[PDB]
RNA sequence: GGUCGACAUCUUCGGAUGGACC
RNA sequence: GGUCGACAUCUUCGGAUGGACC
């Protein structure tokens, strides 16, 4: 619904280079960039659908995006286990963000 | 009138902070 | 009370913009 995954991102590529390429789609998203791959969560599922049709290359019928002059394939169908692990990853990060301020109050 | 390539608004990355907004 | 890893403050090198401040 809200997720796509960019793979085969060239080595040494900074996160900003990845984020910039996705910004060209004109939709708001969060980005996690690990191990030459990047997960992308759009704000709503509808804009993800519209993002897919922009990445879709009708010549080879596959989703692609250019990064540093190279062609990177994107996945629209995430394996169930990978997505499940991913939402838990977020939940921890979000709760970690809120735990920070809570503990700061305790320091008083 | 004086000051300003050393002034402001917005803003990418990076760094340092804690609470921020409604 | 609600929303914030998608909230903000400060800051180095930059970008855009025009006036900014006394
Ligand atoms: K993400």
């Amino acid at each position: 619904n809200c997720l796509i995954k960019i793979i085969n991102i060239p080595q040494g590529t900074l996160k900003a280079e990845v984020v910039l390429a996705v910004r060209h789609l004109g939709y708001e998203f969060y980005c996690d960039y690990i191990d030459g791959q990047a997960m992308i969560r759009f704000q709503n599922s509808d804009e993800q659908r519209l993002a897919i049709q922009k990445l879709l290359n009708h010549n080879n019928n596959k989703l692609q995006i250019e990064i540093r002059g190279q062609i990177c394939d994107v996945i629209s169908t995430i394996p169930e286990d990978e997505e499940k692990n991913y939402w838990n990853y977020i939940k921890f990060k979000k709760n970690e963000f809120r735990k920070f301020f809570f503990m700061k109050k305790q320091q008083k």
